[PDB]
């Protein structure tokens, strides 16, 4: 009747001692923050474990997460200023057993390597093959130049921030990264999303939209970018935008299906507030609040697009925010 | 710190008033209990829903379950002795909302008409197109004439009971339905399953067995049963019983990746036990726990296929039991 009984197909993600120093190490956290919204993302889409993105979220309550996948940075201390380890553990929280354990050393440029290496062990730890649109769409929204990955996941940590000031600098580092990399077509329509959304946050003129348009008219038929969720993404927001519901409903959804994250949870609770749904809204903001409880989703729901009442429109959440 | 986040995207399903008037009611019940585990198992292998099927579990506990589907029993007392109608509902655990309420009349016939309209509008109500896969498994999974409905759901209910006269009554029912429909491949594969796992219990003479081996050979390979999870439990049970454990675990394997059941995590504990790995049989046992706790599926732990120590071999559920 009091006991919680745990779900092994429910996994949280945590970050243990981010401020490994007392300072940074500005990249190494990015980084972490980056593979740990891959595996979440990864696993939500094209597995039936739940996953929460705990990273962002300061708090301890209680769940019924089965296992808990921690990455946790760790200091040798065989000399001052030495660069910390990433200590990534997965946890079986029903008998307390470790399933995975790694110590990876990053280096600028063996990002992808070890990243690689964590996908390829919890595939085996958690009896999980990864289909071949996974393996397709990984190599597709990730730079294999090396030099530039650790400009990608600032930006990536910018886009989860979701303010005005963080889209500016993620829009530049994107832009850097498109003129380094031109054949990175997905940094070109990273870029337009968050330009997209700079535009609702700071109107552009009308040559300029119609500039931002036409890119996004030529981003969206690149065969290349068929099937990959930040289509639908792009489809989605400027549909938001231009208030047309039906066609960013149909593009959100397909989104959906393609990625199960918290961004796209927040853009479908956008297009049921325009429509007009509230209780449809509440439902898919409290999704992606599921998904990656914290500060970043949190401002997203309220602010992303156009503002939103949590008090009014997510009660729920308002609630469980304020007890 | 002390609250728990409710999980849109996890359901409950409950019963209500199963004792509708005092007895019964011998159709009704087990038809119920068949529509409650399809729409789990519906919602489990094709959505990103994870539904927890407490149809037979009779105790309230804490969950992070963000919405509850109850089946309940209504009695119109209009005169006595009056058949109950079926009251299905879908509850926002969130914000108290209701999504859906049907009320339905059964009228032994009409039993796969209700289902589909309780489908059509859970697909409308979730956001949940359902894909073609699920609809090419009901048409295969289910019996066409409606006559044989009943005592489909009988065995079905006999099968998530477990114990040999459960299964002898199973298989005496399958088999009639097999005389009466020999269309109807599925029934043919459900009896040679549950006769496998008979022949656990009550082992067969060697004459008999090979006749089942020979049977099962038969089946496996029946191209209208291709892409159906049976095939894989029937081959994963034979192998279990022949101690073929990597044939076992690829055949379960492939079963889960079609269903996933509560029978299917069942068995795959099994096999983990016999290739002598109690820390993952635990995991599977937990998982079939949660997707229908109750006594069905510990019946299945315990007693399936070969005894198995639920103190030793799965410490966490034991403790869960106890407190």
């Amino acid at each position: 009747k009091s006991r919680i009984l745990l779900n092994p197909r429910d996994i949280d993600i945590n970050m243990v001692n981010k401020s490994c120093n007392s300072w940074s190490s500005p990249y190494q956290l990015s980084y972490a923050i980056g593979v740990g919204d891959l595996v979440a993302t990864s696993l939500n889409t094209f597995s039936t474990f739940m996953v929460h993105d705990k990273i962002n979220y300061n708090i301890d309550e209680p769940s019924s997460s089965g296992k808990t996948l921690s990455i946790a940075f760790v200091n040798q201390r065989q000399y001052r200023a030495q660069q910390c380890f990433m200590s990534i553990k997965l946890v079986d929280n029903a008998d307390g057993s470790t399933m995975l354990d790694k110590r990876y050393v990053i280096t600028n440029g063996n990002q992808l390597a070890i990243q690689n290496d964590l996908l390829e062990s919890l595939s085996k730890a958690l009896n999980q093959p990864w289909p071949q649109r996974m393996q397709e769409t990984l190599q597709k929204i990730l730079p294999h130049r090396g030099a530039l990955l650790t400009n990608f996941y600032q930006a990536h940590d910018y886009l989860l921030h979701g303010d005005d000031k963080s889209l500016n600098r993620a829009s530049e580092l994107l832009g850097e990264i498109v003129q380094s990399s031109p054949e990175f077509t997905y940094a070109r329509a990273e870029k337009a999303l968050v330009d997209i959304v700079r535009h609702s946050q700071h109107p552009l003129d009308e040559k300029q939209l119609a500039a931002l348009n036409t890119e996004i008219d030529n981003i969206v038929t690149l065969p290349e970018l068929n099937n990959l969720s930040i289509i639908y993404q792009i489809k989605a927001v400027s549909a938001l935008v231009k208030g047309k519901t039906d066609e960013s409903y149909q593009a959100i959804n397909t989104g959906i299906d393609l990625e199960m994250s918290w961004l796209n949870y927040v853009l479908l609770g956008k297009v049921y507030e325009m429509k007009g749904m509230n209780r449809e809204a509440a439902e898919a903001y409290l999704t992606a609040f599921n998904l990656r409880p914290g500060a970043n989703t949190l401002y997203w729901i309220e602010n992303g697009i156009f503002q939103t009442s949590v008090p009014y429109v997510v009660p729920y959440l308002d609630k469980f925010l304020a007890s």
